[PDB]
């Protein structure tokens, strides 16, 4: 099975690693491109702050990582067309260092010498998969695919189920979300975005998200019928995201609860709880989102009926499940 | 008309109860506090605030009395409010901050130990419940027992009320997104029978019920059962954020909608306006029980449907405070 | 054949400690039973508790409950709820070595209230006076089957005992004072109020550097009875869900580098499954879940001297939560066997 | 004396000495900022402070300037600060607060673009490097490049000072428990080749080094060699105490320990005293360096061996600002 380089060894990149060595999957990683040394990376995949000592040993030379005893081979290109993916067959890339979110930056790695890569974050206007929602659309000729955002991962899903059962009309969304390496530890620039510059382990802070705006990439017959945003607040990891909808019929929170466990059912990537969890409770999640059907809202004056639905997600583990499972297809095809 | 005060519950409102007093210079004048602790403990913490720093008048303590800016308060610490001899030092209000006597029930006691009036620092059922600057019009020289509702009320109300006067809400629904209280857990530990309560509050996102939307009708009356809502909990100490999604009377534009609401906020010393790209931090200390955020106004909008997105800060402490004094200073003249 | 040792457990205070407790005991597949437990509350909340922790995530086996009892990987577990120890029904389900978790008997004549209530022994989770107090792989040779009742001493006992245990057989400890940079933990406070009489335990515990007294320097003689009245110390208590790091600063009896303290400690943790050592540079998230009581961290050992003066400042982290009660559990399981 | 001050570096440190300077009045006249960022952005975290709230004077901007309770300041964008184009505003004392220039020879650079003084806000190597109000006596006409050293350092220097003075310091070693700051990570992530600083930092108690200590004979030279130490960062967002472990040259007592220290605060605007039970938020804002607390003194004994600890709390971003602007005041006056 296909050989994988992974461009970007952070919080995504290092726990893409850790779960596929956690699934025992069949792709073999053998190149990693970052920015810094063997020993600094070894250090921080050994060490989480969010998910504890790696579960394999680690060590570094001067020029890879032993992992496990297999050795992953390390650059440190911060151009992507300078990486010499094909010294090691690096046939496939994980693109997760947020700076090739296009189909003509991600080129760089086809370029370079590999045959696709999969981007994780949105990247415009290209094959967006959320796992278990539209990954039947992926083919044998695609090399360049996204798997949009943790946010969409959570929405998705979600929204599926609804507009499949009855209907959307329209609906905003707004995500609580744990802070993320985009913002700022201490008051400081963040490039142009304001409220990023400021303190985020301190703050509620607002935060733009094209999750809703772009669902159709991934649910086609939803474009342009959502908006939303996020809060950004302090906890290190650990996201819920709420859904206020009008839709197609009446219903009752029990029918709408019903709805999304039938669609859960079987459904490695999409969990429901009736459980009153925190968010705390969704670090480590296998799901790109779990239901909450705790919180389930219907407000109804007269023939006006509003409909709030809500899903947690673990934006880093949980959304990796997804980006791995959405890769181990994209290397079969 | 009434100018002596008493507290009962001198916790995290009641401490700023005074501070707010003393800050606005009110001719009001703090006469007694009950709480169930000794002087020394309440002057430590009345002197030394996580939230809002060093207090800004002196503070001594003796066997049974705080002096702050050089005057002296009695301190009780009776359990049970019939007990509290108010009629010693005169205490004609009584700002009810301990979440014990959240009815109109339970508050008689304060009467019934010698005070005029009772100002509940808490929803307490079908009692007039006011926001100031929303429908503080509703209260007459007979009220001796009134509500100011929740942080929350007083953070959804004024926006409420603005949009509805201009463009009417059909139906809502609201989150907000808030700043940890003592009601929750430090670690995670029995909290009563709430099980979301029970878990550590600064280490988590913590969905939470609140009555701010169910109950608005008590200050918006023609809103009355059209808003629902509920809070997320989050790890920060105060400064809180609002949101409310509204079917609206009129289709709308998000600059249309700002307009509306800075024409509310203007001149309003109760109901604040920003356009500037804030973050909870920079509400603490507001002297608002609400700041309406322009910038966080979105319309989502499919032919005839429309949904609208309004934000209002608050600092769900300090601001509601300044809500509950000028309640107060207005009660005591009626 | 082979006569059984104690085998049946209940836990009294099935908080932070008596939760992770049942966790071990599970974890490490012990011949120990938890037949009961008692708290004050419902078992549906216990249950949820249980089940969902912010600290170390999903409970790792089922867990259901009844009116009366939890339900835990398939075995029953009797729920009582008695404010008074002497009342418990341990009796019932024969619970016969209570686990004292509640922080409401640390003394003989408090928890003598579990022998009344139809229990053979006590172990408490904390200091309980002068009693035999042990660390586990410090001073567990103490313990006889005449001891009825015994503490385990506090979290910071079980990371500091080793590393002083250690340094003193090595090179004497004339005299020193410890500094613990803690975890917050339920004596504190969430927002500021009234928190008993203590002061500081009153201020927001997740907001704040907070100063807070311990017993941990003062009371090692009871652990090491060569260093009585030797230590002194107290808390930071600072704003992490779990995990705390233990700085001693000692005069010690003999002139020493760096290295030959590290390889004194190191030497120390070998074959030592209570006392762990790392020479990484790791930060407290790192000791999260540790199975160890105390980790010695040989990368902020640090020599002071100026001439014939010299202060040797030494450092061990330990998980306040998990890893003390991996230690509670070791001297649970050797109580059991007395 | 110069009066006319550039501010290389308008961060945590920058912003504040420019809010100091403005709090007391200073005849400091801030004509000039180097930063890598645009005048709205600056502007924008001028006036939002995470940490002391809103700025309490106007604030404008241009595309090349701010304005600031009426003022213009100059913005330049020059990373390599031997191009500040200083002369264009007549800047003549830089306050360097980048942490990129923590040398006599790099911080020359300034003087090459035609400044006269630079004073550093940082341990900058073997300068002459002040503690106000231990040490401020040597400031000489001839200097111009000057260090204030840590926020660390104003803390521990005024507490080793009177302890030494009053008993002898014979060797000692500090641990500072502090407040996280922008040379660690927000996620974990690569920060140079800095490990521990590589780890989240509202999310762990992280062991770093610190000079505060070692390079202590700078400030108080009988010293020099005698004191090492540490700090542990944690997860506050401002705020920070400092522990000694000293064997002195005398037996004392707590209560002796604690009088010699009143009294080394008395008439001190740099060094404060307390005797109560605060925590850290209760040192936020403070306007000493260092507040020396006697309710953490302890003397451990044993026959005739003997260690003190002593603890101080230090606000490492305002308090510490006080310090650089009570030292850039004599500064520019010499
Ligand atoms: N919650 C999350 O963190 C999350 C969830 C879903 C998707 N994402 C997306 O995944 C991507 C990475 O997110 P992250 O949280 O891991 O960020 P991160 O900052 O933790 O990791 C980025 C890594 O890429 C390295 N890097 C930066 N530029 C590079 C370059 N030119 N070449 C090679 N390496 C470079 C950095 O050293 C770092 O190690 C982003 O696109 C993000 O939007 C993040
Ligand atoms: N914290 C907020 O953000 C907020 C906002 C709006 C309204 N409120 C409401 O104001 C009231 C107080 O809230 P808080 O945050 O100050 O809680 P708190 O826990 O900080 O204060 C409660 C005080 O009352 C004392 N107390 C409890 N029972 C008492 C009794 N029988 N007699 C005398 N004293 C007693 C307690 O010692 C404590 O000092 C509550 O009803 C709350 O719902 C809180
Ligand atoms: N948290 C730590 O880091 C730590 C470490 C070592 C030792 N300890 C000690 O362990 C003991 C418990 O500590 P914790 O952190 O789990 O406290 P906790 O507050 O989390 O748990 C106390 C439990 O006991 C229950 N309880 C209280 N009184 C009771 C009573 N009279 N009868 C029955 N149940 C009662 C409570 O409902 C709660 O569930 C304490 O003595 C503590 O000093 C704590
Ligand atoms: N934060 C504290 O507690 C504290 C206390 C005492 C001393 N200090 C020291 O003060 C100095 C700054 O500390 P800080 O906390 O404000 O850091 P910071 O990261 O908050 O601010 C540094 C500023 O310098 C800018 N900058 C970086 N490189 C630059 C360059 N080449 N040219 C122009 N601008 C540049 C940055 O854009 C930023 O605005 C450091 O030397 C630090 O050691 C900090
Ligand atoms: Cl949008
Ligand atoms: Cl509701
Ligand atoms: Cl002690
Ligand atoms: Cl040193």
């Amino acid at each position: 099975m296909s050989k994988v380089g992974i461009n970007g060894f952070g919080r995504i990149g290092r726990l893409v690693l850790r779960r596929l060595l956690e699934v025992k999957s069949n792709i073999d990683v053998v190149a990693i491109n970052d920015l810094t040394s063997p020993k600094i990376l070894a250090y921080l995949l050994k060490h989480d702050s969010n998910y504890g000592p790696f579960p394999w040993s680690v060590d570094f030379t001067e020029d890879s990582l032993i992992v496990d005893g297999k050795s992953i081979a390390v650059y440190a290109e911060k151009e992507a067309k300078n990486i010499p993916w094909k010294a090691k067959g690096a046939e496939i890339i994980v693109e997760c260092t947020g700076f090739y979110t296009s189909a003509e930056k991600s080129q760089a790695h086809l370029d370079a010498g590999a045959k696709k890569v999969l981007i994780s974050a949105p990247a415009g206007e290209m094959k967006t998969i959320v796992y278990n929602v539209n990954d039947d659309t992926l083919d044998g000729n695609d090399t360049i695919v996204s798997v949009a955002s943790c946010t969409t991962n959570c929405l998705a899903p979600m929204a599926k189920a609804l507009h499949d059962s009855f209907g959307i009309e329209v609906g905003t969304m707004t995500t609580i979300a744990a802070y993320t390496g985009t913002q700022s530890l201490v008051d400081g620039p963040r490039g142009k975005d304001l409220r990023a510059s400021r303190a985020a382990a301190e703050n509620i802070i607002p935060h733009t998200t094209g999750a809703a705006k772009a669902i159709g990439l991934v649910i086609p017959e939803l474009s342009g019928k959502l908006k939303g945003h996020a809060q950004r607040v302090p906890v290190k990891t650990g996201s819920v995201t709420e859904l206020v909808s009008i839709l197609g019929k009446k219903v009752t929170a029990e029918e709408v609860n019903n709805a999304l466990k039938q669609a859960t059912t079987n459904n490695e990537s999409f969990g429901y709880t009736d459980e009153e969890i925190v968010s705390s409770d969704i670090i480590g999640s296998h799901f790109g989102s779990v239901f909450d059907a705790t919180q389930t809202e219907i407000t109804a004056v007269g023939d006006l009926q509003l409909v709030k639905t809500v899903a947690w997600y673990d934006n880093e583990y949980g959304f990796v499940t997804q980006l791995i499972r959405t890769l181990e297809k994209f290397a079969k095809l």
